[PDB]
């Protein structure tokens, strides 16, 4: 119980970290910075606790994990749209640019990182095609976005 407990709880705020930095960038006034440091550092701390299995889990683990990646989803989707939002006034500041394309870089090897360890974790064998599907389709889609930010703000500065 208290492992599958810290696993999914580090789930679950990561997604509410991913909720704030969508936030951020939208609403926001360097804290978006932080915002994208914050979320980086709560993916590894989720990797922490998939890591810290030392023992079988209980036979309802997998679905409760699918359930809190579930969301995980729908994140590339809201960065992308809220991006577009302030893209040219993004651009408008000296190294605007390259200091998102760093974090939307960065924030794509640390989801992917989250993903391959739940994915490869022999506790999770039962869920291993799904979180690889998933993990797979959510880098297709942080690539486009990290991609199409980066050309279109280079562009715009
Ligand atoms: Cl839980």
């Amino acid at each position: 119980d208290d492992i599958l407990l810290a696993i999914n709880q580090s789930l679950r705020l990561v997604d509410s970290r991913a909720a704030m930095l969508v936030s951020q960038v939208r609403h926001g006034a360097g804290s978006l910075a932080d915002s994208y440091h914050e979320l980086i550092f709560s993916l590894r701390g989720a990797v922490r606790a998939v890591d810290d299995v030392w023992r079988p889990l209980p036979k309802d683990a997998p679905m409760r994990i699918v359930e809190s990646l579930r969301p995980f989803q729908k994140i590339p989707a809201s960065l992308r749209s809220a991006l577009k939002e302030r893209l040219d006034a993004i651009a408008e500041r000296p190294g605007g640019c390259q200091a998102v394309d760093d974090n939307n870089r960065q924030l794509g090897l640390d989801f992917d990182r989250l993903y391959w360890e739940i994915a490869s974790s022999s506790s999770f064998s039962a869920i291993h095609e799904t979180v690889s599907s998933q993990q797979k389709q959510f880098e297709t889609a942080m690539r486009e976005l990290t991609d199409e930010f980066s050309s279109r703000c280079l562009r715009r500065a």
